[PDB]
């Protein structure tokens, strides 16, 4: 048995009361408030239309994935990365898929910067969509379960799913559970085709193991997976430390050229 199994079946075993106290244990994390007041008042400049915006910048702004040219974003959701992304420099086009309907985000029309190139599209299942043509490839799909063989299983599936995207190009993918052994076998596999790292995001809750597969890095995958196993079982063990508070992003308002 893994570090992560071990990890999961304790975190099930914690109270609502203690869950809530420890999904944010020690993270980071992004002060929504201006921009969740701004978005309700119907405001469709400068604000983030999730936490996800900050989360992709993360990686961005550390050169794990340098988005360029026609960007897809799988599960867009309200569309955080792909509103993002739509403001750097390199990127001329930017396509978001989302399954939408009962139980699923849908997006949110913004004027942040670069809106112009964007397109957001609902009532997308990704796992029958045909593969497109891309300079980077961004997938944030991955639903948590009480039961990990349930998340392999869907980790499993969206692997299989992103690799016909994959061509030499940029890429960030939400890996949901990276600790049992078939999806380090199929990530392994992966990493030999086409490179990259598995990265745990600071802004990620102790309540998910999730790491994300980015194309600009190198690195033994067991061992980062490990880790963060080891790092969520030591968060168990302390009182709740408070987050560390950082500053949300500013899209901006405008056309891009
Ligand atoms: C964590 S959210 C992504 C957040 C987004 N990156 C943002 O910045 O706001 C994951 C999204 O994937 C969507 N999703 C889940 N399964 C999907 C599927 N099979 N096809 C398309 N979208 C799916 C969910 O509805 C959800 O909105």
């Amino acid at each position: 048995e893994t570090l992560g199994e071990k990890w999961k079946k304790k975190l099930n075993q914690l109270s609502r009361k203690e869950f809530d106290l420890y999904k944010k244990s020690g993270i980071t994390e992004v002060d929504r408030t201006e921009a969740k007041e701004g978005l309700k008042r119907g405001e469709t400049t400068h604000h983030a239309v999730s936490r996800g915006s900050a989360k992709l910048q993360w990686f961005v702004e550390r050169n794990m994935v340098i988005p360029e040219g026609r960007v897809i974003d799988l599960g867009c959701g309200r569309g955080g990365w792909s509103y993002y992304c739509a403001g750097l420099k390199k990127v001329t086009e930017v396509r978001g898929y989302t399954k939408g309907g009962p139980g699923h985000e849908e997006p949110v029309p913004m004027s942040t910067y670069g809106w112009n190139i964007v397109k957001l599209m609902s009532g997308k299942d990704v796992f029958y969509l045909p593969p497109e043509k891309c300079d980077t490839l961004l997938c944030d799909i991955g639903e948590s379960s009480p039961s990990p063989t349930v998340e392999e299983s869907r980790t499993i599936r969206v692997l299989k799913m992103v690799e016909p995207w994959l061509k030499n190009n940029q890429f960030c993918i939400k890996v949901l559970n990276p600790y049992m052994p078939t999806v380090i076998e199929h990530l392994e596999r992966l990493q030999r085709k086409h490179g990259g790292m598995l990265v745990r995001n600071p802004l990620s809750r102790n309540s998910t193991h999730e790491m994300y597969w980015i194309s600009n890095g190198t690195g033994n995958i067991v061992s980062s997976v490990n880790m963060v196993s080891r790092l969520l079982l030591n968060r168990f063990t302390m009182t709740h430390r408070r987050p560390t508070i950082e500053k949300d992003v500013d899209l901006g308002a405008g056309t891009r050229h």
